[PDB]
């Protein structure tokens, strides 16, 4: 068959004054991302990438009247991928954040993502890493997400 | 069928008195990428991902950047692989890459003898974080699928 | 034809008084990687990619970052257990690719040995495993030699 891979990347600053929302989940924390859902953006990009449809910013413009939260954008991304003729086979991802502890929220993120993509739960994975106190990530000045997606025509 | 994946990463410093060439496109800008070659960060990343998918080592083991990308494709074919698709991301705070991306994709598809629909190029800023966010460098990431 | 992909990321600080172990190879160096285990950044990145492809969470879920039993743990034994759990989930590994980002030391003389280790631990031929290396072009904490990063991608099939 006609398999394709895509990859995705995103990053946002972490400062006091905003909520922390990752993978559709609000996480109690003294800082927040400037909805800024890094995980969902990275996955969205990975999906557009696999389908060879450009990137998230080309589809969902900052100014566009029609566009909403990152979960809504993920659902629209999936519909556009479906229409291009592709079925999603799996998603894997990594969140790099020095803090807070993300492990408790992983299943919720996975359920949110699988729901939005209409995928069996066992085809969505989310992982978490600190940056070992290195760089802006290790200083808690930002949070990064990475994603990989496999699709088939 | 015998599918393989590869991943590629590259970064280059932005310095004065150099042309900015990304995905074969010369972009007007006060700085350009520093490297031994023409320092095309996107093409190097894709090259590494293709060598990676074919398990042929890396770009430094083997070697303008389009010529090298063409040579990469040759050696991937030499090894018995056909390229199925390529995806990538450019991380640049500045300049605006939007008007240049379609050409980048066209360039890459030409060099890899692939139709446009099997090649993708994406772009992000680094939200003003780190060396990328200060406009000190530009990073590229790539994923490639091949089959034997 | 039930293919899945996974991706992995790891980084560790490079400090004095530690062995430098990357891809299971002990590299002569005045510094080594800091972690709870042997801190093998490449193997941890690959382990993460495999667990990820099989949708089994991540390396910390399986091999606790704070469990004393993993103090100085051999990250190859961890990779072998990962592959065993991936097989138990019903997946065969098809290939692995990876990158190490390091200012120093020179990794080229050790790369083939790293590849052989990973191939052995994953029960794969050499031609299905790849290890790439590069500098960070003097940029950032990696350019200052404060740590070493690895990236990995894996393809499996159920
Ligand atoms: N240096 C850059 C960085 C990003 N972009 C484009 O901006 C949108 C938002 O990421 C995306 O659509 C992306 O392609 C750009 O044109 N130049
Ligand atoms: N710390 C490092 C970084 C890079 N390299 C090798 O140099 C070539 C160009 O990056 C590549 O072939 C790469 O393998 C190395 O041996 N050690
Ligand atoms: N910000 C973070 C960083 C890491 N983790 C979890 O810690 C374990 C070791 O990396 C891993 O199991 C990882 O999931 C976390 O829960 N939150
Ligand atoms: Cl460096
Ligand atoms: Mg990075
Ligand atoms: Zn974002
Ligand atoms: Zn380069
Ligand atoms: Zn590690």
């Amino acid at each position: 068959m006609d398999f394709r891979i895509g990859q995705g990347y995103d990053v946002h600053q972490l400062v006091p004054g905003r909520p922390l929302i990752i993978g559709g989940v609000t996480i109690p924390y003294e800082r927040g991302l400037l909805d800024a859902d890094v995980l969902l953006h990275a996955i969205t990009d990975a999906l557009f990438g696999a389908a060879a449809l450009g990137d998230i910013g080309r589809h969902f413009s900052d100014t566009d009247p029609r566009f909403a939260d990152s979960r809504a954008l993920l659902r629209e991304c999936a519909s556009r991928v479906a229409q291009a003729g592709f079925a999603i086979r799996n998603v894997d991802s990594t969140i790099i954040a020095q803090a807070p502890k993300l492990a408790p929220h992983i299943d919720a993120m996975r359920a949110n993502i699988a729901a939005d993509l209409d995928l069996p739960l066992d085809r969505v994975n989310v992982k978490a890493k600190t940056n070992e106190k290195l760089g802006y990530l290790g200083r808690g000045e930002g949070i990064e997400a990475q994603a990989a997606a496999l699709v088939v025509r």
